[PDB]
């Protein structure tokens, strides 16, 4: 009779359509709750995210209106997709919960960071994030907010991002959650405004990572992580500052100068393999890169199309890979009950 049962999982309760089954908790972010299911239909396993109440604040709708979207329109296969997306309540006015059914990956790169990387593995997973970023970029979005805990991997390796990043306005919150600032562009945080590149910085920071196996530029707020930028990176040339507001100019050109390490200093031999020529080599392209990177003038650092042409990179260049046919416009402020419908017939397509 009814094509909907409920169960508890880890504290939420997740009602879904009966095709999936044996429900298991496999995470929780910000958005919602997650879990890994049965498909009976396709059979195979898939990713279930739960967003409770998301049209309950302007932050959540936004976030979750514009996710649903994208995820939808945007085709890559680096790029998440949807599977199925569903909510069990019946009319507008009952409406509370969706269900978004994704693939089913095995790990966060996060935990793939901790772990000891040969080179093929890295500069294949960094191929594939330049290939999401680009495939972003030409669809007219550009991330921002690119992280290690929002892009998963499979054990072959295969890579996919999850979330297409900040609002162009941009906020407030009331559940207790960190948002993770660590891998944001120096344009992001000092408030300069950005082109595409500014995601290459984070990729930066991700491959460093993979490297040194510690978080280049923590901090409790942007003022330590800037701190943390300009002590390894030291400070910036004056062309660069020329470019920022009067008052962030003054904060910044005041904080104490640092030279700034090398980048042999900073990722020291020592941290590659380096035993055969092979990877003699493709360490020496790899600091290369790195130093490209994580250069804090977006004017000076490479780009995503220079990045995917590197040595380092291009050994996987292919045809239909790189590019494809890619594509209306919202972001705009609403009350809860707006929000509620929009999302409500996004849902029922
Ligand atoms: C036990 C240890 C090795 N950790 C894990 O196994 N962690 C998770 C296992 C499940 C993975 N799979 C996965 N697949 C798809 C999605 C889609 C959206 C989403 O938000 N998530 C989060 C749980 C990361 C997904 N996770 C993620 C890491």
């Amino acid at each position: 009779d009814n094509q909907f049962y409920s169960v508890e999982v880890g504290d939420s309760t997740f009602t879904v359509l009966k095709r999936y089954q044996n429900l298991k908790p496999i995470g929780s972010g910000a958005q919602g709750i997650v879990c890994a299911a049965y498909d009976a239909v396709l059979d195979r396993n898939v990713a279930i995210k739960k967003l409770s109440r998301p049209f309950q604040n302007q932050t959540h709708a936004k976030r979750a209106y514009r996710e649903l979207v994208l995820m939808k329109c945007v085709n890559h296969k680096n790029i998440i997709s949807l599977l199925n997306v569903f909510t069990p309540q019946k009319t507008l006015e009952e409406f509370q919960d969706v269900y978004l059914v994704m693939e089913l990956m095995d790990a966060n790169l996060c935990q793939v960071i901790q772990m000891e990387l040969d080179h093929e593995r890295m500069s294949y997973l960094l191929y594939q994030m330049l290939c999401g970023i680009k495939h972003l970029h030409s669809a007219g979005i550009i991330h921002r907010d690119l992280k290690p805990s929002n892009i998963v991997v499979k054990s072959d390796c295969t890579l996919k991002i999850l979330d297409f990043g900040l609002a162009r306005t941009a906020s407030f919150m009331m559940t207790p959650y960190v948002v993770t600032r660590y891998y944001r562009a120096p344009e992001v945080i000092l408030g300069m405004g950005y082109k595409e590149n500014v995601d290459i910085w984070s990729v930066g920071c991700i491959m460093g990572e993979m490297v040194r196996h510690k978080i280049l530029f923590p901090g409790r707020d942007y003022i330590d992580q800037w701190n943390k930028v300009i002590e390894q990176l030291g400070t910036p040339c004056p062309e660069f500052m020329k470019k920022l507001q009067p008052t962030v100019r003054n904060y910044v050109e005041n904080r104490p100068k640092y030279a700034g390490l090398t980048f042999p200093k900073l990722f020291p031999d020592s941290l590659f393999p380096a035993d055969s020529e092979h990877n003699k080599l493709k360490a020496s392209q790899a600091r290369d890169l790195l130093s490209k990177m994580l250069v804090i003038d977006p004017a000076k650092r490479i780009s995503v199309d220079d990045a995917l042409q590197h040595p380092y990179i291009n050994v996987w260049y292919d045809p239909a890979e790189v590019e494809a046919p890619p594509p209306q416009l919202d972001e705009r402020e609403h009350t809860i009950e707006e929000w509620k419908e929009l999302i409500y017939k996004e849902v029922m397509n």
